[PDB]
RNA sequence: GGUAAGUGUACUGGAAAGUGCACUUGCC
């Protein structure tokens, strides 16, 4: 649809991956080949990219007949090519140590962006998936909104569900948005640029798919108090004295609104969901839609 | 109150944009 071919611009995101001189490199969607153009300029080991329309292998080749062996094209899917069997086990550094000499950069439609993000964040919590070899790094590319959410601070405008799911398991920086007039084809979108770190110590210590139940029922109202849409965790039975005592051993002030909860006052909840959950098996998978 | 355009707007973990709401106007 929508493709990225200015020079300028193409470097200057390669530019803030980081240093990738002989490091391992998978770009997903390579597309015509701008993105991957400019990754082949860094000089890097090589280059892995995996794209699922086969028309633009024919262009793609000619960058790799112009770097050989630099460049490796993949015919595949993103949502399901299992990039862990892709590069030595040698890359493989542990996870309190530096990030890896493995990283990732995307430029896909937000269509298949979005999701991934989501099946890659859990990634980071399993420490499976692009993350076996350990806290690799991530830039990647979303509608300037959703960029902005990804990062957005405890009290901003636009701090979101993803903010949390975003940032407690990573460093977060939203370094640039891009104006949709930058495109061939022009959308009516602007286009920002996330970088993602995977956090050493991550801000909260629970099975992933229980704080992405946490952090939903929180961002449920989202400007009402807190407790309005925390206590949809409970049956309506159990439902009052229940949220009392979530907020009571958590120790949040229920007057507080979703955007103002640090990323801590959500370790918080969800250490005492936890307990409340081992102490009542029956209730980690309540949802009011019954 | 029903529809179309416009303008605001809210929400979005379906965002290369979508939908919901409000108001005004035209027509019924
Ligand atoms: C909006 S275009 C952007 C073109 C190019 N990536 C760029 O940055 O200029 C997105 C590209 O991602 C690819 N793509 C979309 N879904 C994919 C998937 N599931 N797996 C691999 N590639 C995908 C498409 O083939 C297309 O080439």
């Amino acid at each position: 649809q929508n493709f990225l071919l200015d020079l300028r611009l193409t470097d200057k995101i390669v530019r803030k991956a980081g240093n990738l001189t002989n490091a391992y490199v998978y770009e997903v969607g390579p597309g015509p080949g701008g993105i991957t153009r400019s990754i082949l300029n860094a000089d890097v080991a090589e280059l892995l990219v995996v794209e699922k329309d086969t028309r633009f292998i024919p262009g793609l080749q000619m960058l790799s007949d112009a770097a050989p062996g630099k460049l490796r094209i993949v015919h595949g899917d993103v949502l399901t090519f299992k990039v862990e069997k892709a590069f030595s086990e040698s890359l493989k550094r542990p996870w309190e140590d530096d990030p890896p000499n493995v990283h990732i950069i995307g430029n896909l439609p937000f269509s298949v962006s979005t999701p991934l993000i989501i099946k890659w964040l859990e990634n980071i919590s399993c420490r499976d998936g692009p993350f076996v070899y350990g806290r690799t790094q991530m830039t990647l590319t979303f509608q300037k909104e959703v960029a902005e959410r990804l990062a957005a601070n405890t009290g901003s405008k636009q701090r979101s569900r993803l903010s949390v799911m975003a940032q407690y398991l990573c460093n977060v920086r939203h370094i640039f948005t891009i104006p949709g007039q930058a495109f061939v084809p022009k959308p009516e979108v602007d286009v920002g640029v996330v970088h993602f770190t995977p956090l050493i110590q991550p801000k909260i210590e629970q099975p992933f798919k229980l704080v992405e139940k946490v952090v939903q029922n929180v961002f449920q109202f989202r400007r009402k108090y807190c407790h309005r849409g925390l206590r949809m965790l409970f049956p309506e039975a159990q439902r009052l004295e229940s949220t009392g005592r979530l907020l009571e051993l958590a120790d949040i002030d229920p007057t507080l609104r979703p955007r103002q909860l640090s990323i801590s006052h959500f370790k918080s909840l969800c250490d005492v969901y936890r307990k409340m959950c081992d102490e009542d098996p029956q209730l980690f998978a309540y949802n009011f839609r019954e």
